[PDB]
């Protein structure tokens, strides 16, 4: 929607604004729960097809069992040491295993099929019901196989046990590829009926509410299921869902490319990068910054976050757009001498950083040519463009219809002086190559 | 095929000729749609297994269309504000929307399953009907449904509708797990049947139709599958193919080692490796570079790339293989002093950099220790040899025969004093190390 | 279990002890096998529901048998040429191509569904025929098939069909969307109860199948699948399995952090951080370090690692934890001037690195805050922990219990001089910041 955009010549950079944050802090547990029954041996001569066609039925449904029963007896380096995102699932897990805290839950739900439990350890869960095999099986099918003779009546029933025992192998082999932690949220996991049902009776606001329903599917991209437990028939599995405990504050995304001297020979050139670049929103008097690609999700004008992914800043960290020598916050850059033609695409428009001889343009496929760029660093708006071009390499822009602007200024790679510019900081900040440029310089 | 390897012992390095270009540089988009039904309610008193079997096959059709409703609502720095792989695709989403666009598909599709249509943004595209559920559950299903009793005749409608079902069903889970984008290109979404069919009518050369219908497992892993509009009795999404516009260009692979002096005691040895490995293809009169892993796909001697991976260097860079110090071409390099013993298979052979205490050596199967290697940075051709052993490693050797050939030399790190080696280069060159060390000989 | 874990106040690292290691060092293949039949044409009128629904389950095995000979006809740095992990299956895959060899493994299985066969290439291969379509479809399906009249008796068969269809329909669509290898190891490409059969038999101790199927989860995950050959009325791929040829010698995890002088503005500060975090695990005389993030998988106190994701370092390397200032390994350290407060998830605790004006703190759910954190490198230990607050973040402490330790000493970094200290080192060590501030201050 409401999506503006501005470009700095001078340190190369873009901001684009309008956007509107939902970042994840805190997690909501529930328990799943499918009956089972415990049906070991049955005493059948079979052969005929039917029987035999029943009974690997009810082979994949033990093998299922099985495999549950196995998995149940068993700036980016400042986020390495994250933790585990499951812990408070994995904290109800522990729970269940409890005795007698089963059979809480069946008791809850003996009569219907959603119900409120509190739990052992104070937590309180919702808790569903999505399947009863068990009274399938040991109603409306084991009589026929526990006399010597066994003879099914109809082909009907080989394929409503089929149907009743699908979903189960579904869940099943999802937990069984991936070691009992599933993410995205299945559809097999949770129906859509049953999530839009689980958010309804979440403890949030109808805010949080109205914003998790619209948006089903990412919920489901940063939500997880844990497989938990199997005994006293019953299977149980956690679903965690994400609590966006900051909604509506504003979000930026920086992006940065490389500034560098314009002289066509390589490697007699100084360049600078702003190292800075992702998302930011603001966060309870702070800056929360993603520096991660693809830890944010953007729907029109709303960014989805996991704070899992961020860091703190001191909220001055956006000064540096607009005066990225103020004495407020140390801005930080890399500097090189590797002059590469290369170019970022923006929310509405594109940065493009050409040295040397590449041919660096950008057209439209019914007109030609709109721009040809010079050496430096520029940028050009959506509107009126679909393409960018990089030497060999061809890029799209968005296609999103907002408001560019472009604030001159000049390029600060021409304020140092070559000679005593520090040219391979790996990890550096503006009063860092000062202080190391005031070395050198009484050096002399 | 037809594939030589040279290995220089100067510089540690190693490239792998023979190879053939196939580069990613346009995108083919077609239409794939099928045909929909809108039941809603069904007055039908069921509770006989038929038909209460048949309702919830009809309840996973329902849920498919919601689910699929749900959606349609709604040197590695240099290449991580690329932009949209799916932007030519989503163009024609764009279009589908405009009114009575899905109108005109259909009647171009109302007598046949495979029909050239002209949008109205001017991309032609290719259009297909895979599956036809609307005059299924309309004329063969929902006139038993629509009376107050309701008696399915036969078990076999019942199995008969869920073979029609479940491509629509296989379709909507990939969709629903990846938010209406999936790559590969599943044989669900487009079977081989039809995308050879797709292959044949495209717009391109009958070598470039050749070339993909040869290797259509490759075509898949670089095509996407974009989930589209669902209106008007008609569900269809996009599939983009790939078209590759560099074609027949040779390819060479460099593959790159540490290079350090030789004294046993760890830290007192200055390193230096160069940095620009990878995969180079000539590219219209430059040569096309992928420094990232993955990216490209090799078939016997045909190398799949995608461009929006690539960078452009002047053809000048492969200078760096045959004459590191060339004055054409600034070759780029890292610095440190970790001494640490470590191997790269290459395609014909393998390099091993062997440095401190390490044991390394190369082995046959049968014959036992064939090489051991001294410190320093050597190679192997993969003739008479099966693995390598690097400390308490063991890294495979590939099998296949070709041209190897070794090009001695002094290795170039003995040509630097240690006294003034800057020893800590992120991302150097040649003659950013030289114009380094005659700042440090002139303080003298 | 028995775990221990020690925090070192002066270099901000911690050690977590008490593990046992499992590394895998060999690779186990077996061939498996399933019997298909070649129908081309079948002459049959059809139309009638029965007939045609089996004519597309027959379609689709058609289709699956294609799709399978498309597929037949065709310090993290010091990781990357690293070779394939599946040589030794490709090496099993080149020999069921030579002519006949095909046909030893037929009349080796013949008479039997699981036997070893001696190859020609000198590997002794367990062989496995998992599923008879040949015998079912050239049987009890095509007599049917094959006069000018069909007629399908009952839809029992249509049914029985789908269900011996289905595991090749199952493995053939795994294979497609990976282009012929998967991991990993799928419950259709092998059952819990073919894996532990196949484990039972192989070549290796008592020891290692008792550690093998206690775990088969972890196994599936570390083994390949590798699709083969498919000709001669077989279809057989190559399963790879590992073996742990490194067991029950001591593991130990480094976690590190960035440790910094402690003045509140941004910059003026130097900092310095450990770079040798990960796993290490005693073998063979040295000491095997993985450095890469989820190269290695934790159960109980048995760390499963694969050597081919590690190096070889000598075991002197530990002595970093204790003495990092010791003159028998050179300690690898990292220095910059970015004090970013940031945590660090150990095994039996937290590291958290508070600077600036960020708020740290670690909490109890139910008492409320138990530490905050000053400015500086300090831990905190899980008892009586739940949760760790940095900023605007929330990580969540492991629940295990275990044994702690905090060795108090001096922040090696109050030892360096601010005003000749390296402040940009991207892989250096500690003597490499000696000799580097011994040429600084003899310039004076």
């Amino acid at each position: 929607q409401n999506i503006t955009e501005e470009f700095y010549q001078s340190t190369c950079s873009a901001v684009s604004r309008g956007y509107f944050s939902a970042l994840r802090t805190g997690w909501y547990t529930s328990v799943i729960t499918i009956e089972l029954s415990n049906i070991k041996e049955t005493k059948c001569n079979g052969t005929d097809t039917k029987v035999k066609l029943i009974k690997q039925e009810l082979d994949k449904y033990k093998n299922a069992v099985t495999e549950l029963q196995l998995l149940t007896q068993n700036f980016l380096g400042f986020l390495l040491g994250v933790g585990s995102a499951i812990a408070s699932g994995i904290a109800v897990c522990k729970v269940l295993h409890l005795e007698g805290e089963v059979n809480k839950i069946k008791n809850a739900l003996l009569s219907t099929n959603k119900a409120v439990v509190s739990l052992s350890n104070g937590v309180s869960v919702l808790t569903f019901k999505v399947l009863d095999l068990k009274s399938y099986i040991n109603n409306q099918l084991l009589p026929i196989l526990n006399q010597q003779s066994c003879r099914i009546s109809n082909i009907e029933t080989v394929i409503e046990f089929q149907q009743k025992n699908s979903r189960l192998l579904e869940i099943t082999r999802e937990f069984s590829v991936n070691a009992g932690v599933t993410t995205p949220l299945s559809t097999y996991m949770l129906t859509n009926s049953e999530l839009l049902s689980l958010i309804n009776d979440m403890p949030i606001t109808n805010d949080q509410k109205k914003l998790m329903s619209s948006n089903v599917q990412i919920v489901r991209q940063q939500s997880y299921s844990i497989m938990c437990i199997i005994k006293e028939e019953v299977l149980a599995y956690v679903v965690q869902l994400p609590i966006y405990g900051v909604i509506d504050t504003p979000c930026w995304k920086l992006h940065t490319s490389p500034l560098c001297t314009t002289n066509i020979k390589e490697g007699s050139n100084i360049c600078l990068t702003r190292t800075d670049r992702g998302w930011y929103c603001d966060n309870a008097g702070s800056v929360s910054f993603f520096p991660q690609a693809d830890t944010c999700k953007v729907q029109s004008n709303r960014v989805f976050c996991d704070t899992m992914n961020s860091l703190t800043l001191p909220s001055e960290v956006s000064l540096c757009n607009t005066d990225i020598f103020n004495s407020k916050y140390d801005c930080k850059i890399m500097t090189s001498k590797t002059d590469i033609s290369s170019s970022v695409i923006t929310s509405l428009g594109a940065i493009v950083s050409c040295y040397g001889k590449t041919k660096c343009t950008a057209s439209n496929k019914n007109r030609g040519i709109i721009k040809t760029f010079s050496n430096g660093c520029d940028y050009v708006s959506n509107k009126g463009v679909d393409t960018v071009s990089v030497g060999n390499t061809l890029y799209y822009v968005n296609k999103l219809e907002g408001k560019n602007l472009y604030v001159k200024g000049e390029p600060i790679i021409n304020y140092y002086d070559p000679l005593v510019f520090p040219s391979d900081e790996f990890d550096a900040s503006i009063s860092q190559v000062n202080e190391k440029i005031n070395q050198s310089l009484a050096f002399i």
